[PDB]
């Protein structure tokens, strides 16, 4: 008897440049007259959800809501949680959810990495890794940018944020992208972008070339 | 109301050259009177656990056993379980535990990676990849060796094994080790050797310098 909720990923927030909540129900038999509603620290309510979800074949059943908000209230810390009401429960359950502030903010640091020299001799395919350390909290985004146009987020694999053992407190990820020689050796540069919420404009840019 | 068993990983099975069984209860109050005993496919047992574990502090028990066993069995994939007694449940609970053939044997490719030339000039650490891909099952192991002498597990991680998307069925992993700039431009080199049970000999090292 469980419904977990999903805060706003940094990522997603930058992504779209627009906050929403969402919560999820699990651990409960699939059944219908459920209802869901965002209700803030102080009482009211937000905007109604959509996009009626359905029920996993698991004998588990979910519903989705959404609520778009300021970043500035969900900055603060403001107290959220949304209503879920079911049959065998007699009290409906509350799920606050919040994000903090005393977690520290230091700004990453960017690298880039070639492909090994002994890779492009079997003439098949090349690896590029971007390397980002030393960041706190542990929410970042990470793309990668070809000529200008974002790449499809099926050919490079992206880390979770795992902290670094010579630190109290601090993170680090990694990414890959797959390429061919004849693209790396002859193409373009695929430029990553990260996106930390500690960085002054949000935004830097690193660029890797055959001549480095 | 569970109890998950361990089977033998790769990594451990070539640090040890000895295979060993380990099962451990949970999903059950701390209670006594417990008895764990590994039994065969055919039927019969084989040498008695030790080091009897304690109780975890979340309303949670444990039991550990240990059985030692060649490996020509387990590679065989030999139907194996071990049998846990408790007092609320009426029959013993029996965990199947095997490892299968099907699975394909690809011998994977070894990468070194050198720092940045761009982080040596903050002149307050350096960072060196060791990068593996290509293989078949997803059991692998990876150490890093100073001057033939192993370094301790707290100044390296290690990835766990994750798919190529440009593959039906293929892995990778990664490791990463922090060390001084005064160490990596005059220093020695930190080999990292990988063991995976495709390889012919089992054991693979590659060496990287300054000077490479």
């Amino acid at each position: 008897i469980r419904v977990f909720a999903i805060p706003p990923s940094f990522a997603s927030i930058f992504l779209t440049k627009s906050t929403k909540l969402t919560c999820l129900v699990t651990d409960l038999t699939t059944y219908d007259s459920v209802t869901i509603s965002w209700t803030r620290q102080n009482g009211e309510a937000v905007k109604t959800h959509t996009n009626i979800s359905e029920s996993h074949p698991n004998a588990t059943f979910s519903a989705v809501g959404e609520a778009s908000i300021s970043e500035d209230d969900w900055n603060s810390g403001e107290r959220f949680t949304c209503t879920v009401t079911h049959t065998d429960l007699p009290s409906p359950l509350k799920q606050t959810i919040s994000r903090p502030k005393g977690v520290a903010l230091h700004r990453p640091d960017v690298y880039l990495l070639p492909p090994a020299r002994e890779q492009l001799n079997l003439r098949e395919s090349a690896t590029i890794t971007c390397l980002v350390t030393g960041f706190s909290p542990a929410d970042v985004f990470v793309q990668w940018m070809q000529r200008g146009q974002p790449l499809s987020p099926e050919k490079y694999v992206t880390s979770a944020p795992m902290p670094e053992p010579q630190a109290p407190g601090r993170y680090f990820a990694h990414s890959i992208l797959t390429v061919s020689e004849e693209e790396w050796n002859t193409g373009e540069t695929y430029t990553c972008v990260v996106a930390h919420e500690a960085l002054p404009n949000r935004v830097t840019e690193r660029t890797v070339d055959k001549s480095t």
